[PDB]
């Protein structure tokens, strides 16, 4: 299964199916202990699981780039999804994805 | 519906769910004239597709932040995923890729 689609869970965890969290430009670096070895059976998946895009969205709103390079031809882009401050919910939703963001530095 | 969650299609495109392509870092830059008015209805939009991320991916794989300011609050996320040359229509995807990249600056 191509690393764009695959589900990460307990059987089949984020670092086994997206690398180890570290601080290198294409390294992934979102996931706390537990969600690292949870993957998608993290029981507040689907709350963070709310700010990921659509494919539709994905390459709607994403700024898109491809780079042919010595490790093969690879699909680049960044973007910024709009959370609700005025939602009662914000500042809960801002503190669990904070939780998660860079979370591997507090540990091995 | 959340931007992030919406579908593009002929009755809904890409301008109306995602806003006008651009060269604005918030503005997206993916989509031809043809992709921008029919969404999922795009006739290759399958082979598009299959490079947006899953939810578990899209955390997987990005570098996620957060911006908390004054004026509001988005999620960031940057990556690169790379495409499989081993694939039959490797060349094609490159070609379908490359109508859409930036397509925005030839409209007339
Ligand atoms: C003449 C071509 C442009 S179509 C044919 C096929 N490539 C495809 O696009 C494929 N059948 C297809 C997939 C999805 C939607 C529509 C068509 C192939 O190979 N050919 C090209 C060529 O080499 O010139």
């Amino acid at each position: 299964k191509p690393r764009q689609k695959r589900t990460a869970t307990k059987a089949y965890n984020v670092t086994q199916a997206f690398g180890r969290r570290g601080p290198e430009q294409t390294q992934g670096n979102f996931g706390d202990q537990e969600l690292i070895r949870q993957g998608t059976d993290y029981k507040h998946w689907p709350q963070i699981a709310q700010f990921a895009p659509s494919a539709s969205a994905f390459f709607g709103m994403s700024r898109i780039g491809m780079e042919v390079t010595p490790s093969g031809t690879w699909l680049t882009y960044t973007g910024a999804i709009k959370l609700d401050d005025k939602d009662p919910n914000f500042k809960d939703q801002v503190i669990l994805l904070n939780k998660h963001i860079d979370a591997y530095k507090t540990f091995p």
